[PDB]
């Protein structure tokens, strides 16, 4: 039963393309889990490539990073060539997008991070009009609409999900709930103002951390990041409570590594709408080397990967219905 999922998106006027890929996510709840990998770094499926090569079949999902936005458009990574994008879509997958928001590391550096320890930019100044940092926040937001307009005119949509990992308060948008709030609006808003009707919003919990939840108007699914956990049992109380703290929602596994198996977690009643595992950056940056093929992986392995899709529940492309016209 999925009737407590809400059944619409928090965008009005969803595009066609995200409320089918929504509905079938909503339908999927509680029977199945559709599997996903992160890009190695940004721009590439390198990391689905590599699971075909370890299993002989495609995650569902697959997943970019808009990290770059202070060195694209460049010679080695450019937003506005969306084709590794369409090219996905195109051979049936799902899109999803994150952004790890990287700012100057100082005032005039021209070097951009987004852990606090690495940046000392700051979300108040960022949230007052006209100050250095408000002025680079609102020029990011204006390239990154700019990048995902490319998308929404080719009627792609992306499971998005920005700002993540948010009461961890390791990145520089972790300062405080009330700032973290006003920055998820303010993001929330500009992307409407650009007309970007094509993304179902992901928020990510660091569970017990509803203070941080930006609301219910700008949020459509909740996430959870989990490295190095091993107990089946704990995964599905993280699961359990994440449920009964946003009980009209979707709770996936938005990142994983060295997590237990699929197997284990859905006997213990973990049933995430998704999973995604991190990329390995030195295993599929370059998927003409050699340790391409090794099938180690700091995160996931060829067993861990060839275990999930041995389950009945998980979600390969291949499985996944037309979500085109
Ligand atoms: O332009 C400004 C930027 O320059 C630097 O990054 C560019 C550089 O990225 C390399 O990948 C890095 C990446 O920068 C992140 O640091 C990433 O962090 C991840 C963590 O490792 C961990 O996995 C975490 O959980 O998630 C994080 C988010 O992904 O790590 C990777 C790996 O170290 C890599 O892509 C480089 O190739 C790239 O540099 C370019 O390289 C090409 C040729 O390969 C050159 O032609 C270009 O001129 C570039 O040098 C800087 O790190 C950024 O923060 C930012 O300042
Ligand atoms: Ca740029
Ligand atoms: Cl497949």
């Amino acid at each position: 039963d999925n009737s407590l999922i809400k059944k619409e998106l928090c965008t009005e006027g969803a595009s066609v393309e995200a409320k089918k890929v929504y509905t079938y996510l909503r339908n999927c709840w509680g029977r199945k889990t559709l599997s996903s990998t992160m890009a190695n770094v940004t721009w590439n499926v390198n990391e689905a490539i590599w699971v075909n090569r370890q299993t002989g079949k495609y995650p569902a999902i697959a997943c970019f990073d808009y990290m770059n936005l202070p060195a694209s458009p460049a010679d080695w990574i450019d937003y506005n060539k969306i084709s590794v994008v369409e090219d996905w879509w195109n051979a049936g997958g799902l899109v999803a997008a994150c952004w790890h928001w990287n700012v100057p590391v100082t005032e005039n550096s021209s070097e951009y991070k987004c852990m606090i320890s690495e940046t000392d930019f700051d979300i108040t100044k960022a949230l007052q009009e006209g100050t250095r940092e408000n002025e680079i926040i609102k020029a990011d937001l204006e390239e990154l609409a700019g990048y995902l307009l490319l998308l929404k005119q080719k009627n792609i949509p992306v499971i998005w999900r920005p700002l993540h990992e948010a009461a961890g308060k390791w990145f520089w948008w972790g300062k405080d709930a009330a700032s973290y709030k006003r920055l998820w609006k303010l993001v929330y808003e500009t992307f409407k103002q650009k007309g970007l009707n094509n993304l179902i919003w992901v928020w990510t919990s660091e569970t017990n951390d509803r203070d941080w939840y930006p609301g219910d108007a700008y949020v459509d699914i909740i996430g959870r990041d989990v490295y190095h956990k091993t107990s089946a049992a704990g995964l599905a109380t993280d699961f359990d409570a994440l449920k009964k703290a946003f009980p009209d929602k979707l709770i996936a596994l938005s990142e994983c590594g060295d997590v237990a198996t699929i197997d284990k977690q859905l006997a213990a009643g973990a049933q995430w709408a998704w999973f995604m595992t991190w990329y390995d950056y030195e295993v599929t940056k370059d998927t003409t080397a050699p340790v391409f093929n090794s099938g180690q992986h700091e995160h996931a392995d060829k067993a861990w990967w060839n275990n999930a899709f041995g389950q009945p529940g998980v979600i390969c492309r291949s499985d996944l219905p037309s979500f085109k016209l």
